[PDB]
């Protein structure tokens, strides 16, 4: 609830209403809490690439007067030797078990990026990694993005919801759409887990194959036709993910590209606004007229990105020791 | 005094006015450490840097500003530029949401990108620079673009007042050979901000680097390097790629006998040596020259702090 | 003492009693001078990678309210030509004399990371690169580990022990271990030097043929027998280190695993804690047990190196004109 000690998935942030409430709060007056986080640093750790979690995420330590350090492992530090019991006589010179330790020397806030590996769905979906830091980092830990999730995201994607909505409970279509490249199910995960604690109509529609874990569909409609899932949708969340069930695990099932999200299945929509969290590679995910059109609020989204990530830095400060 | 943007000598207005700001900094450089107060600056760069780097971020630290550096390419996804295309490849990013985006979280945007000679039109036209101009929603000053350096020749313009020992002295620009092919934005910019002075300026490189009229402007062009030289106050040697008909963009010679060396310092009115670096070591300038008392090359370097200052200034004092 | 201009030696710290005063004076008041670096700005210069030196030295100006600018040459910069009088008609298109006048025209204090670059002993024993910054950098430098020495690192491991010592004049052991590639000397030339410097019990342990330069020794006991030299140790620093001597500057005499402080050699301590700079390559250097067990200050250890850079930083700016 008020008593933030990390922040990976929904529960976290404790009662959407109230959550919610702060969001508008900071989007009125930005630096209104600007004092709060003097003399605090944030550690922001990236095992991925990233532009507006990056951006986005200093932006908002520093709305809250905060000390913002930017680590990017990889580039300027030494690769990381995630197994344990290994012999490290090789490509790793530094193993995570004392990296992470390190790491939380330093600062008071956490933020750390690591996609899904692809390489064991356990290793992935029990979200080891992001865990290795909860549990070793000694500071408050938060996702900018994990292997299964990605709150700060979806907590965005609520806040422009609430913000363009035109009804009480619209109805919100998570879609499928083609990619060649395998991707995280992290963000559709997230937006289902989000979307399935509100009380909007959510419908997640996507190709045979795809089917994402059950605890995150939770108990969401599953439309396998994507024209009868877009019907009169109020919001369209079209995002791509690389297979989950079974043997396809992190694969490539198809590239149909009669699922990118065109002015075809717009039409159908009741003038449904278009949102993607981005990158988003055009002609792929979406049309460039679709993208391009004036409900595409793509851009608006992305802005509430800052707010998201004020208001769970600013929880978490509120709760530091 | 209502800048909007910064790429072209023409934002910054009276020259007189803006030589007075940029001496008021440099003697009392924090100054206005809390006009800045919490306002952000991104810097975005496409390409390397050490100065303008360095240099810019001290500068909004001089104003009390926040700054994120942004090194795309590095931590973020590479940038699909064309438009209509399919992003089915490389690039998982398009520029066109890139920018928008970036412009999301800052009050002021700073972009470094080098001309990429792949098309004269597509560089001179500044079609990147310009369309975050465009779409970025924010006042945009020039990190060096593909035609201009504002920043480091409104510096060159400060070290020049400087160091000058007149009022209106012989500046005379250089090529000079060089390995690989090199942007024409220094020389441009050099001219650009010369000739909007009064000093006697004058412009010397081998037959076929002419630069683009629109920059040359009423200068006098000497291919003759021994002869330009003569009597010369200031000698701002840069080496740039050819740019008319077919060479854009390409080496036309590395004849060494135009690096500035002594033999050329000689015939010179005991002039300063200026170069906005990197500078290659004899190719450019010898060892000897660059080394010597009258080269002027640091405080130079020293002084793109103040111009970045001072126009990083202006642009918050013109923040709505 | 007082008068700071550079930190690259244990010299430059002065009075050792006055340094371990401030230093934990600092660690119980962390941002007690927080106002005395206002207005200044530190730049970090880094020409290999880094972990702890990178993030513990940006919190620790910090802590001292001032303005921290990372830059990795090779990254973001241009390449630099170390040597003078070349044509530099190729790889390199900067010179390191134009770039060294030039970083130290943005900043007040200057920090660099140069390696050993193992191509010429006298290059890197003179020191030549650090010195360079210290020459024309026109602003005082401190070293975030050069050819020959870590004094941040060093002093670090100096606060740790009289931290965590049971007695007065404990018995403090440095052995050398097996590693796969060549590491430079400048680590435990730093800690003989530093451990020279107090009255504790010391003793240094290699294999023949990594003696290390007698400036550094200096009159330390030299163990041959790792058995031997272990024998009722309070402190074990373990670190390895390329050759130094005759023909074999900079390489790899063996890779002799019984070396590779484990259990067997802990056992014959006297309960002594196990020490390490960090980055460890596990079970190369050090046992995952050793490492793992309780006696094992690793991180506290790394913990310190905010406060050792954060006790240097003042200085410095203490003494700024
Ligand atoms: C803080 C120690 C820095 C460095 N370490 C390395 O270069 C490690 C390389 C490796 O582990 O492969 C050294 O030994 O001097
Ligand atoms: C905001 C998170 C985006 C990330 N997508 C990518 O890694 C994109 C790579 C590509 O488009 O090639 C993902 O699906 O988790
Ligand atoms: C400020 C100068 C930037 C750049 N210089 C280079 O890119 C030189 C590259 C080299 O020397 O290899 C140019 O000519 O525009």
């Amino acid at each position: 609830g008020s008593h933030m000690k990390k922040f990976t998935c929904v529960q976290d942030i404790g009662d959407l209403k109230s959550a919610l409430a702060e969001s508008f709060e900071i989007k009125k007056d930005r630096f209104k809490y600007v004092e709060l986080g003097r003399n605090k640093t944030l550690l922001m750790i990236f095992f991925n690439s990233s532009l507006r979690t990056r951006l986005s995420t200093q932006k908002a330590a520093l709305n809250l007067g905060m000390n913002v350090i930017v680590l990017d492992i990889n580039q300027g530090a030494w690769k990381l030797e995630t197994e344990r019991g290994v012999i490290m006589d090789g490509d790793k010179p530094e193993h995570l078990l004392e990296a992470i330790p390190v790491m939380g020397c330093y600062c008071d806030i956490i933020g750390v990026r690591s996609f899904a590996r692809f390489e064991n769905r356990e290793y992935d979906y029990n979200e080891v990694i992001i865990n290795q830091f909860i549990q070793h980092s000694g500071r408050p830990v938060f996702s900018m993005e994990a292997a299964t999730r990605h709150p700060l995201q979806s907590f965005a994607d609520l806040i422009t919801i609430e913000e363009y909505k035109k009804t009480a409970r619209p109805k919100v279509v998570m879609t499928w759409a083609p990619h060649p490249r395998p991707l995280p199910q992290a963000v559709p995960n997230s937006f289902a887990e989000w979307m399935n604690a509100t009380d909007y109509e959510f419908v997640i529609t996507h190709p045979e194959g795809y089917e994402l874990d059950p605890k995150f569909v939770g108990n969401a409609r599953v439309e396998y036709d994507q024209m009868k899932a877009f019907e009169g949708a109020d919001f369209i969340y079209a995002k791509n993910w690389a297979a989950y069930l079974g043997d396809n695990y992190g694969q490539i099932l198809s590239t149909d590209r009669n699922w990118t999200v065109g002015d075809r299945q717009m039409a159908v929509t009741n003038n449904a606004y278009f949102m993607h969290c981005l990158p988003v590679r055009r002609n792929m995910i979406v049309t460039d007229d679709v993208i391009e059109s004036p409900q595409s609020i793509v851009i608006p989204e992305a802005a509430n990105r800052e707010i998201s990530a004020t208001v769970v830095l600013k929880r978490l400060l509120e709760n530091l020791p």
